[PDB]
């Protein structure tokens, strides 16, 4: 998903997913301790820095190949043979964040948590769970799709307090894998012969630009709603794990 502005949701789908996940936690009045939400807001600059840094510098963006932002659940791999993938990378930063939190280094903790949230957010994008990059056929569709999502994402906010609490076990890798399983199932609702066809014809015809955008909207909304619920669960897991128990 996009992460083009550090502190603005307009062109940062990753930050929008996290902010909507925090709103789910705030809406929950049965299980969530609201001081957790206050801690995320207190260290929001560092959290947002971590969410943005993943797509912009080393080691996180893998020398501009973004290999660690992809993870196919069926084979456990990213799109480049032998490169690091999103499950081991997102789990690495979940644990580094927790160790920093226990040592009371909040700036370090929330930056590493933002990184981990970014990787979990990416495996909820079906193209990232299927190794479909901006060079895959049809080339340029991955990037135009992610730009398009920013223009519609406000229509898919989750407005209830039901995150996926304890969705998977206590291992963060299980959450990243589980989210990629669901996202790859939804891959054909976005990438298929029709959307490929219309995207290619969209260069010459505006009518086709609208056609592929409309076609991918329903599954995009579904994926964005699941990403908010899974992210809220994952933040709650992090505080349950390192927050003193
Ligand atoms: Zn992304
Ligand atoms: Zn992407
Ligand atoms: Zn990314």
């Amino acid at each position: 998903w996009s992460a083009e502005d550090k502190h603005k949701e307009g062109v940062n789908s990753h930050l929008w997913i996290v902010n909507r996940a925090i709103d789910i936690m705030s809406r929950n009045t049965t299980l969530v301790k609201q001081d957790r939400v206050a801690q995320l807001n207190e260290w929001r600059t560092e959290l947002e820095n971590g969410i943005y840094a993943a797509d912009y510098e080393n080691p996180y963006y893998d020398n501009s190949t973004f290999a660690s932002h992809f993870y196919d659940p069926d084979n456990g791999k990213t799109y480049i043979p032998f490169a690091k993938q999103a499950k081991e990378t997102g789990a690495k930063y979940f644990k580094l964040a927790g160790e920093s939190y226990k040592n009371k280094d909040m700036k370090q903790a929330f930056f590493y948590l933002g990184l981990s949230l970014h990787y979990l957010g990416d495996v909820n994008q079906p193209m990232h769970a299927a190794n479909f990059t901006n060079l895959s056929y049809p080339q340029g569709f991955h990037s135009k799709y992610e730009n398009f999502v920013d223009t519609i994402k406000d229509n898919y906010k989750v407005t209830d307090g039901n995150g996926y609490w304890n969705w998977k076990g206590t291992n963060p890798e299980e959450w990243i894998h589980g989210a990629a399983v669901v996202a790859k199932q939804d891959y054909s609702g976005i990438v298929n012969d029709n959307t490929k066809d219309w995207f290619v014809k969209a260069a010459v015809s505006q009518e086709y630009a609208d056609k592929w955008r409309a076609e991918v909207t329903p599954m995009t909304g579904k994926r964005l709603m699941d990403a908010q619920r899974v992210t809220a669960g994952y933040i709650q897991l992090w505080f349950d794990t390192y927050g003193d128990r």
